[PDB]
């Protein structure tokens, strides 16, 4: 039908039921091309994306335990290389909006009485949103008791609160994240440890916090890799999207050189936080002098701006 769209109908069903549009429109095939959706935003990390996609494909084919969340993942490796981005993108694609991602920072869940806070910070959030990606950040800091409740989610896709009434988790996607090993790998490189030492050290620290009985309940254990220079160069480009869209209103083009992107990349990426400090770097190195250039009148309506590297920082040109 022409005047009435698929979206029009889907929205009605979506609003009456509470089922996301995406979920109603999953079949109209996208599951086949879900890796490319996630690639629009998550540069690199091809293994992590396939994992997540393969897990979701299995649940959608009716091949997994129905009494479980759709997917359960442990995302290991360094921070700032795509974990949160992926989690968000995952929510936006499967459940329409990033607002459909619940983030539990386990730093607040270390001192025993933290279970009650969950059961109901967690249980209430998943009560009003049955269709949600749940992001447990740095899960290794979490207290044992708080870890026990997480297993209950992994066992039957449900969880009891204070009243006794169970909250359904069978439509949720659980992503757990941790750095464990990475800071340690950084230690041994700065301390000149032999490879096998570092490798032995990481393994035992992982064994301490995550015991087989818990990992067995997970769909995939993903280890995120550090980014290559080329991957970072694409991360720079993506991060510019908003600025470039802001300038585009006044028909202003922002055209960086090869050296320019590397410059930002160098200072906006480090092995500790990955690419997380890049935003502030862009804002300081490029967005600052550009603002000055505009307000000085040296950059105008429709102007094409060429960004190059220099000795002082970034140099700007008008052709």
């Amino acid at each position: 039908h022409m005047e009435v769209t698929e979206e029009d109908i889907a929205e009605i069903v979506s609003r009456w039921t509470g089922i996301p549009v995406s979920k109603l429109l999953e079949g109209e095939e996208k599951l086949l091309r879900l890796e490319e959706e996630l690639h629009k935003r998550v540069v690199g990390q091809d293994e992590a994306i396939r994992a997540v996609a393969d897990a979701i494909r299995r649940a959608r084919a009716g091949l997994k335990d129905p009494n479980r969340p759709i997917g359960s993942f442990l995302f290991l490796g360094p921070t700032g290389v795509g974990k949160t981005e992926l989690a968000k993108t995952l929510a936006a694609t499967l459940f329409d909006t990033e607002e459909a991602m619940i983030r539990i920072d386990m730093t607040e869940y270390m001192e025993k009485h933290a279970v009650s806070r969950l059961i109901g910070q967690l249980t209430e959030a998943v009560r009003r949103r049955p269709y949600s990606v749940i992001l447990f950040d740095e899960i290794e800091k979490a207290h044992p008791d708080v870890f026990n409740i997480l297993l209950q989610i992994l066992d039957d896709g449900r969880l009891t609160d204070s009243h006794g009434r169970t909250v359904d988790f069978r439509n949720t996607v659980i992503i757990l994240t941790s750095n464990l090993g990475s800071p340690l790998i950084l230690e041994g490189l700065q301390k000149g440890w032999p490879y096998e030492r570092i490798r032995d050290e990481v393994f035992k620290v992982l064994q301490q916090h995550f015991r087989p009985e818990f990992l067995n309940r997970l769909d995939e254990i993903v280890v995120f890799r550090p980014l290559t220079k080329e991957q970072i160069r694409q991360i720079v480009e993506i991060q510019l999207s908003y600025l470039r869209a802001r300038l585009a209103e006044k028909r202003i083009s922002l055209e960086l050189t090869e050296a320019a992107k590397d410059f930002l990349a160098e200072r906006g990426y480090d092995p500790v936080f990955g690419a997380r400090p890049l935003r502030r770097v862009i804002q300081r190195e490029l967005e600052t002098p550009l603002a000055q250039k505009i307000l000085a009148g040296e950059v105008k309506e429709g102007d094409r701006v060429q960004v190059d590297v220099g000795p002082a920082g970034l140099v700007f040109a008008v052709p």
